[PDB]
């Protein structure tokens, strides 16, 4: 009944708030932030601890054997670090985010010593992985096949709080969803593998979502779902494809910062400001004001007033200190999560759609659809924190309450983690829907 979790939030304080209710388990946690974890003991109560994992990995490989489950909350690149550890003292892991290429060169060992580490648990990887194999198991009951799988998913503000140039608000830094659009994207279409080159062109291939009338969404490609063909066992499918879901008018406006020059890792050049900033990007001397607006809207390309004016609401082009960062992009990503973060009440809300074409023994074709919609509480927890906190949470109790009896690595793609956290996060607020049509 002794836990460690590795990170000090914000995922944790949800991960905590669960396991932490039946008051016979013993929490412990360790984080390189002093002032986080220090915060974090004053809501729930657990044992600190201080340590960069990576340098005093020694006090790790100890304290792992004092617990029963490790729950790491880490960067994704760290987590092979926790493996080797558990590994050695033979305990159990659980891990929300991938299970990298690195990570799964362990497997045979990981089965040898005769435990459990489950990992791609959250919102995405995690739920979207938990409500394909529920659907793909119930076509198998009756013998049916997967023709097509198509899901697109999205975390977004409420609407009432969509009224600025992005039509968002970052729950973290933006460099990573910031980066994602550089990035190429694959999917399979009527039997036709397709593929979207990333960066000032990815803007074509956004489309319009009109599945709920009464939103606003825009859609596009996610990366490459042509590997999940293997996962779910859903090769014999014509279609496969993964997508991602914004309000109308966020692309555009990320299509902006690259005309301009402002997604790139270079590194940056009395302060400097972001006038003077962009004036090195547009090629001008420092200048007056009213200057580099005609010399902005003229890289900008065209009459391009909305991503002008956008551009001059966040103050790009006004006298405010740029932050120090290690490049231009990171400059950027923390200009936003200045002028674009959520208030302390401030909803947030997910969005998941999924569609199946099932074919079944009969030869008729049923067309399935599934809706998820969940909105952050005010003065609870956001709708990520939930989503990407309680499927990783939940699947660690049900290995200190004996449920789960696998062994090795897996996903959640089995029913024996699948079914139960599926039916016990409805209470925690999640709720999805189902529909059918035959054709």
């Amino acid at each position: 009944r002794k836990v460690l979790v590795l990170g000090s939030g914000y995922i944790s304080e949800p991960v905590l708030e669960y396991l932490s209710r039946d008051g016979n388990i013993e929490i412990t946690v360790g984080s390189d932030m002093k002032n986080q974890i220090e915060q974090l003991g004053k809501k729930y109560n657990i044992n600190p601890v201080s340590m960069d994992i990576c340098k005093q990995e020694e006090k790790l490989g100890f304290l792992v054997a004092k617990q029963d489950l490790v729950i790491s909350l880490l960067p994704y690149v760290l987590h092979p670090l926790v493996a080797k550890a558990c590994i050695t003292n033979k305990v159990n892991m659980v891990t929300a985010s991938y299970i990298t290429p690195a990570l799964k060169e362990l497997e045979k060992s990981v089965e040898d010593a005769g435990i459990t580490i489950i990992g791609e648990l959250g919102l995405d990887p995690g739920l979207d992985h938990m409500l394909a194999m529920e659907s793909i198991d119930k076509a198998k009951e009756v013998g049916a096949t997967i023709e097509s799988y198509i899901s697109y998913c999205g975390g977004l503000p409420a609407p009432e709080h969509s009224n600025n140039p992005l039509r968002y608000k970052f729950s973290w830094s933006p460099v990573g969803v910031l980066m994602n659009v550089m990035q190429s994207a694959t999917y399979l279409l009527d039997g036709k593998v397709v593929n979207v080159a990333g960066g000032i062109s990815f803007l074509d291939a956004v489309t319009s979502m009109d599945f709920f009338p009464g939103l606003n969404l825009e859609g596009y490609p996610n990366r490459d779902s042509t590997k999940y063909a293997e996962i779910y066992g859903i090769s014999s499918a014509h279609t496969l494809l993964r997508g991602t879901l914004r309000y109308k008018g966020y692309m555009k406006a990320l299509n902006g910062f690259v005309k301009l020059g402002l997604i790139n890792r270079e590194a940056l050049p009395n302060p400097l400001t972001w006038k003077q900033l962009l004036c090195d990007l547009v090629g001008i001397s420092p200048s007056s004001e009213h200057d580099v607006l005609k010399e902005a809207v003229l890289k900008k390309l065209g009459g391009d007033n909305t991503q002008l004016e956008a551009a001059e609401w966040l103050g790009l082009l006004g006298d405010e200190q740029v932050p120090q960062a290690e490049s231009i992009l990171d400059a950027l990503s923390k200009h936003l999560v200045m002028k674009l973060s959520y208030g302390p009440e401030e909803k947030d809300m997910i969005v998941m759609r999924d569609s199946f074409g099932i074919r079944h023994p009969s030869g008729h074709l049923e067309h399935k659809t599934i809706d998820l919609v969940a909105y952050g509480d005010i003065n609870g927890f956001s709708a990520m924190a939930k989503t990407v906190g309680l499927p990783t949470a939940m699947a660690a109790k049900m290995l200190l309450d004996g449920e789960i009896g696998a062994k090795g690595l897996m996903g959640p793609f089995s029913k024996e983690i699948y079914g139960p956290i599926l039916e016990r996060i409805k209470a925690e607020g999640i709720i999805y829907t189902t529909q059918s049509t035959i054709k």
